[PDB]
DNA sequence: CCGACACCGCATCAGC
DNA sequence: GCTGATGCGT
DNA sequence: GTCGG
C-alpha cells in the first residue's frame, strides 16, 4: 500500500479526469479507463519518473503515458487546469455528487442555471423524490462509516429480522464483510426458506420494521426485491446525533443467496479471479448461480449452492475466509 | 481497424 | 391506460 | 482511453 506522496499527483490528476469523462463528457468507458490507470498506478511501488515507465503497466497507454510526461515536467496538465476554470464543466461535475444527480441530470440543470446545491435548494420543484433526499443528505452521505458504527447498525438488523420471523437469514455484505475498518455504506442481503426461484412481501416486513424501530428514516426506491434507503444509528440523549446512512437491503431466492453473499461481499478483484478459474475449471459463476459447461460450451442447469463453500468445492478452490478475498 | 468495456431493479420518462 | 426505453445506482 | 481479436 504506498503512500499517496509516490504517485498521488499523477493518481489524482487521472481521478480528476476520470470524472469530467463520466459527468461531463458521458464518456462511461473513458471514465474507466482513467480508473483503472490511477489503481494500477496507486499500487505501484516506486515513484514514476516517465510516461514511459508507467506505459509499462497494464491499463496505461499512449495517451495518459503523454499526460504523465506533461505532469512530471510540468506539475500539472493544461486541459484539466482549463476544465477546473470552466463554470459549465465545474458545475454539472460538482452536482453529479448529489445521489440520484447523474450526468443527465446536472447537464439539464446547469443549462437552466442551476449551479449550486444552493440553487438546488431553492428548486425543490424541479427535483424527484431520490434527489429531494441525496440533496438532504449531501455532507451525511459523503462522510465514511467506521467499523465500530456498522457493528450496531448490523446489530439493529439482525435483531429486527430475526423478531419479524426467525427463518429468515441475513448478512451485511461489503468490504464490511471482509473486515474493512471503515464502509461507506450499509448492503444487507435477506433471502427466507419459503423463497426460491422456481416458486412464488418478505422484504416489506423487513422494511416497515426497521422503520417502525426508527432505524430507517427515508426510502430512496422500494419494490418486491430491491430496498434502497436511509438509515440513522439512535442517538444518546445529549449526543450528537450519528450521521444519516446509505442502507440497501436486497431480498434474494434461497437458491441463489450464497452466490449472492459471495458476489456482493467482493472484492471486485476476487470475484474476477474466481470467475475465471471457474471457467478454466467448467464452471461459469455470475451473480445468481454456477453452472458447469459442456465441451462445445452449452451451459447446463444450476448445481445446488448451500453454503459458500459449496461454490469454492465445486470449482476446486479450498474456502478462503472473506478477510483474505482483497483478490 | 474497430468492438468491448456487466447485468439488472426501480423510478420515471417517451411513445403510443 | 400500457409497454418499452432511459437515467441512476449498486 | 486501452486493450486485443
Ligand atoms: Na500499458
Ligand atoms: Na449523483
Ligand atoms: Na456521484
Ligand atoms: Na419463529
Amino acid at each position: 500500500a504506498p503512500q499517496e506522496t509516490l504517485n498521488g499527483g499523477i493518481t489524482d490528476m487521472l481521478t480528476e479526469l476520470a470524472n469530467f469523462e463520466k459527468n461531463v463528457s458521458q464518456a462511461i468507458h473513458k471514465y474507466n479507463a482513467y480508473r483503472k490507470a490511477a489503481s494500477v498506478i496507486a499500487k505501484y511501488p516506486h515513484k514514476i519518473k516517465s510516461g514511459a515507465e508507467a506505459k509499462k503497466l497494464p491499463g496505461v497507454g499512449t495517451k495518459i503515458a503523454e499526460k504523465i510526461d506533461e505532469f512530471l515536467a510540468t506539475g500539472k496538465l493544461r486541459k484539466l487546469e482549463k476544465i477546473r476554470q470552466d463554470d459549465t464543466s465545474s458545475s454539472i461535475n460538482f452536482l453529479t455528487r448529489v445521489s440520484g444527480i447523474g450526468p443527465s441530470a446536472a447537464r439539464k440543470f446547469v443549462d437552466e442555471g442551476i449551479k449550486t446545491l444552493e440553487d438546488l435548494r431553492k428548486n425543490e420543484d424541479k427535483l424527484n423524490h431520490h434527489q429531494r433526499i441525496g440533496l438532504k443528505y449531501f455532507g451525511d452521505f459523503e462522510k465514511r462509516i467506521p467499523r465500530e458504527e456498522m457493528l450496531q447498525m448490523q446489530d439493529i438488523v439482525l435483531n429486527e429480522v430475526k423478531k419479524v420471523d426467525s427463518e429468515y437469514i441475513a448478512t451485511v455484505c461489503g468490504s464490511f464483510r471482509r473486515g474493512a475498518e471503515s464502509s461507506g455504506d450499509m448492503d444487507v442481503l435477506l433471502t427466507h426458506p419459503s423463497f426460491t426461484s422456481e416458486s412464488t412481501k418478505l422484504l416489506h416486513q423487513v422494511v416497515e420494521q426497521l422503520q417502525k424501530v426508527h432505524f430507517i428514516t427515508d426510502t430512496l426506491s422500494k419494490g418486491e426485491t430491491k430496498f434502497m434507503g436511509v438509515c440513522q444509528l439512535p442517538s444518546k440523549n445529549d449526543e450528537k446525533e450519528y450521521p444519516h446512512r446509505r442502507i440497501d437491503i436486497r431480498l434474494i431466492p434461497k437458491d441463489q443467496y450464497y452466490c449472492g453473499v459471495l458476489y456482493f461481499t467482493g472484492s471486485d478483484i476476487f470475484n474476477k479471479n474466481m470467475r475465471a478459474h471457474a471457467l478454466e475449471k467448467g464452471f461459469t459463476i455470475n451473480e445468481y448461480t454456477i453452472r458447469p459447461l459442456g465441451v462445445t460450451g452449452v451451459a447446463g442447469e444450476p448445481l445446488p449452492v448451500d453454503s459458500e463453500k459449496d461454490i469454492f468445492d465445486y470449482i476446486q478452490w479450498k474456502y478462503r475466509e472473506p478477510k483474505d478475498r482483497s483478490e
